[PDB]
């Protein structure tokens, strides 16, 4: 009889179903139409609940939680533009694999397209970007509970990667005391309510078969390219490449320890590309390669075969090489395609890489962002993790620093948005409970400024470095036209971040030299709170330093 | 020959075409893939160029510009999540009619679904929310310029209302000197380049016919309901209703002068609803009605016919009455269906409305948000405009204040999002160049916090009042469950806004009484800058005051 009561019973099935698929974290934004979902969530002891007022930040908070935990994370939002704000995080998850389960409250069908407040067309509004889309019907006891749980179980069970849009219409009344409406309906599921498994278990695995001719191919002159992978996978790939005697080109996101560091510089040297021309096979593990020189070499190389191993689906080679696209867990794949010890075939490149790093070290002293990137390994928190932002910082660290093998690195490098980096970092921290270093640019920090609210709650110290070069200086690295560059590309905002930190009662430092930076870090790691460290640098020094180093190494 | 040059020639045709359809403002966010569009725009002297770093805010800036100017406004963003961030403003425009032209740069077809950085599936990504969607092909001289301009002319010419998504793929290279590549291709348009008209003129008008039985219905017992309309339309509707002798229920968005004010209160009285049962016809002009009591009365009433007149398309009656949905400019419609002088038929409601206002007046003294809303008419800038935020503020002004006829009011009440109110207010100000009073809540201000960057550039004084009641106190008005209310609904953030103002070098006041508030107002109207006035109030006083006044008036 009670619509409000049945709404909550319907919602309770949805939420309990998710607990059977490893959902522990749920991120909730405020609203009224979402009440049945939010109250079901609040009442369910399985969840860790996170809240935020900006649904775009909420989506990215969820992204960060999923990124680190490798488990599906749920999101609840009310109807309207609240739903639209989830798009950026959903798109990124589609590219890098995070399992985001978006529970989006909706008006019932009778209030769509009739000028009702906060009512929009929500089914399909994320187009092809969710992996799965469920448009739930108007709640009714005439649809059995077993149908509802089965539909959720199909979506979660068959989810290899990416987001799920579950649209959830509810009619008013939304409020009122619970009565027994829908209880017998729920009880048709019997002791499933006390179970720890799905109602319907549907969990096919997607995996490429082992390559039977690997033992032939591993005897050839190969190159290993390591992109984004897990910290442990990076260590395994490093050992595997060494054993093969193949050069390892390691991305900043790879955690391989980058045995041939500064590839963005030495790949610019003709002696290196000449040697790499001898490669008959390239085996790339992971994807979303960072550096321009690596992307250019990848595009130009012409091995007999190009393989990409990764656990995400679809084509991952933007140069469309003849070869293989192998879907697998990287660690598992390495066990199936083991290395046998063989004499290394590269002679010139190890020397060039050493020389390249020496050239960077020679310029370590200036208090600039290139130097900060080069030295960043000196500031990584012990037993911690690094979250690297987009634009120049990820490129500078990739080109100029040698990050330790197995030290966890996280990022948003699918679509490389600058719109959710602070909120993502917050989720990254909360998921693992580890001390966290996050580094972002000034426009990036402004973009997600209100996520400083989230950083008021971290479980271990988090240092947020904001590199302030007054605008998007990546457009001083790119050959943008000088006449239009400041107004239409760089867009300097001429701000500092001391007042932003103060607004959210976060500790703040603006160090003016290396000694003050070291003192700031020493202060920051002492407590389970977020410290903002603003590094103010001259606009174009970072870009010019990279360019000068590129040129120097190309002449070695 | 030159891809970079032809990209810019292709883009120049797109941008020049827009100028023939009244596009003067263009809002641009930074990026590289957007270069052909952005350089074409920068070079075109027809445009007023606005920039911002947050694409969600950029969209709302454009929304505000369009809202006031009543012309199409263009937006340029780069590929990736930048495009997704335009969704909230596009959705709101779909509902309230703003013509937003979204030029979204894209990767070319050969770089989609292959793991390329910042490349996503963009065609159709806004689903059914744009009025028109154009997915442009990969640029080539083998497609003639006359096709490109004709497609743009079709989209703009036939655009009654709402957004247009124009997806614009460009292949690299994007940079390089202009040469003559594509010049002869452009010149196929001949002296269209020196013309002031579209290439293809396609502009059918959509309008309902004269109602031939209006002379019959205008003699009946009617009620006029006035929703959102232009300031001039509000004055016309007031005079028209007055002439007919029909009671006018005027929304805060109507600018009718609200001759029967506090309708949200007196509609709660059974005597008013009893009198309204006599209405044989209801003529509603405008839509998006604000108040709960009005929405409830509208839903319950049973006149022989219910008419809704508005220049927006589609059903606008969420109660689905028997009647008519008439598409027209409201001022035009009134001229086509003029009033006849007739004796007013309502007797009780004028009594109740006066009594309701006296009840509110009796409680005007406390320094609270209800009192601020009641008194806001006393503080409107001369020759200015009011921008009213969402949640409690719009409801309190609607329920408790009597706004002057023809005094411009602007709002985002289609989807009623709290995600873009500051950036929308900026656009509203820039469009008219008028002194602006903007009022929003604390979560709303946090949501669009970085839009304070935009408010650093206003052409006349803008007073931004932030009502800080520590959370979304609309959920103290709604019957939300007390146990979950704070954590999962109200979400207090426990901040103030002095540091936010300081960050963007905006003047700031936190007045503690009316004298200090009036002093702040006086100072603020003196210069063409934004002043932030933070009104800190006890969390639940506003909601409770509204609840008490409702009860008091219901018992009259
Ligand atoms: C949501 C979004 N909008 C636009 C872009 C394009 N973009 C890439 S880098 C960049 C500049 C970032 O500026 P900042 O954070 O100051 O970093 P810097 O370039 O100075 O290193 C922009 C606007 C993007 N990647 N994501
Ligand atoms: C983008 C978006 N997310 C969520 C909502 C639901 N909602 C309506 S009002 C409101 C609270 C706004 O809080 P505040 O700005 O402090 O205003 P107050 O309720 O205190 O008047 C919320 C979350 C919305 N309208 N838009
Ligand atoms: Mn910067
Ligand atoms: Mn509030």
């Amino acid at each position: 009889m009670s619509v409000s009561a049945f709404n909550r019973r319907w919602a309770a099935v949805i939420l309990e179903a998710l607990t059977r698929h490893g959902v522990r974290h749920i991120c909730i934004a405020p609203g009224s139409r979402s009440t049945p979902l939010t109250l079901a969530a609040a009442e369910n002891s399985a969840f860790i609940h996170h809240t935020h007022f900006d649904e775009r930040g909420l989506g990215h908070l969820a992204l960060g939680l999923a990124k680190v935990s490798k488990q599906p994370v749920a999101v609840i939002v009310t109807s309207g533009t609240a739903v639209a704000n989830l798009y950026p995080a959903l798109i990124e998850a589609g590219l890098t694999g995070e399992k985001l389960i978006l529970l989006t409250a909706d008006r019932p069908p009778e209030l769509i397209d009739c000028g009702a407040n906060q009512a929009i067309r929500q089914p399909g509004m994320f187009a092809s970007h969710p992996t799965h889309s469920i448009s739930l019907p108007r709640p009714t006891q005439d649809i059995p509970a077993r149908w509802l749980v089965s539909t959720i179980d199909h979506a979660l069970g068959t989810l290899h990667a990416g987001g799920v849009h579950i649209n959830c219409p509810f009619a008013e009344p939304l409020y009122g005391e619970m009565d027994d409406t829908g209880l017998s309906w729920q009880q048709r599921l019997g002791d499933w309510w006390q179970d720890d498994k799905p109602w319907l278990r549907e969990a096919p695995r997607l995996e490429s078969e082992k390559q039977r001719d690997w033992f032939f191919w591993r005897q050839k002159r190969g190159v290993v390219v390591a992109g984004r992978m897990s910290a442990e996978e990076g260590k395994k790939v490093a050992l595997w490449a060494q054993t093969l005697g193949w050069p390892l080109i390691g991305d900043v996101l790879s955690q391989t320890g980058q045995p041939l560091p500064c590839a963005d510089l030495w790949l610019g040297n003709a002696k290196a590309t000449s040697e790499l021309q001898q490669a008959q096979i390239v085996v790339q593990l992971g994807s979303s390669l960072t550096g321009k020189r690596l992307l250019q070499w990848q595009a130009s190389c012409e091995p007999e075969e190009y393989w990409i191993v990764d656990d995400i689906e679809g084509r991952l080679d933007p140069a469309h090489h003849r070869g293989r696209r192998l879907i697998a867990n990287i660690a598992d794949w390495l066990e199936l395609h083991p290395a046998e010890k063989r004499q290394p075939w590269c002679v010139e490149i190890p020397r060039l890489a050493e020389q390249a790093m020496q050239a960077v070290i020679a310029r370590r002293d200036a208090f600039g962002e290139a130097q900060l990137a080069h030295r960043i390994c000196d500031y990584l928190p012990e037993q911690g993790q690094l979250f690297v932002g987009n634009s120049l910082v990820v490129r500078l660290i990739d080109a100029l620093s040698q990050l330790p093998a197995g030290y966890p690195v996280y990022s948003n490098r699918g679509a490389s948005g600058i719109d959710g980096l602070l909120s993502t970092a917050a989720g990254v921290q909360r998921a693992s409970g580890k001390p966290t270093l996050a580094i972002v640019g000034d426009l990036s920090a402004l973009y997600d400024l209100n996520a400083l609210a989230l950083l008021r709650q971290v479980s271990a110290p988090l240092v947020l470095i904001v590199v302030n070069n007054n605008g998007g200086q990546i457009f001083s690295l790119l050959p943008t036209p000088q006449s239009e560059r400041e107004r239409f590309y760089l867009m300097p905002q001429n701000v500092h971040f001391e007042h932003a930190a103060a607004m959210f009662e976060l500790k703040y430092h603006r160090p003016q030299n290396w000694q003050e930076l070291e003192t700031a870090f020493a202060d920051a790691w002492r407590t389970p709170t977020t410290t903002v460290i603003e590094m103010v640098v001259n606009d174009t020094d970072g870009a010019q330093t990279l360019q000068q180093l590129l040129a120097q190494v190309s002449h070695l």
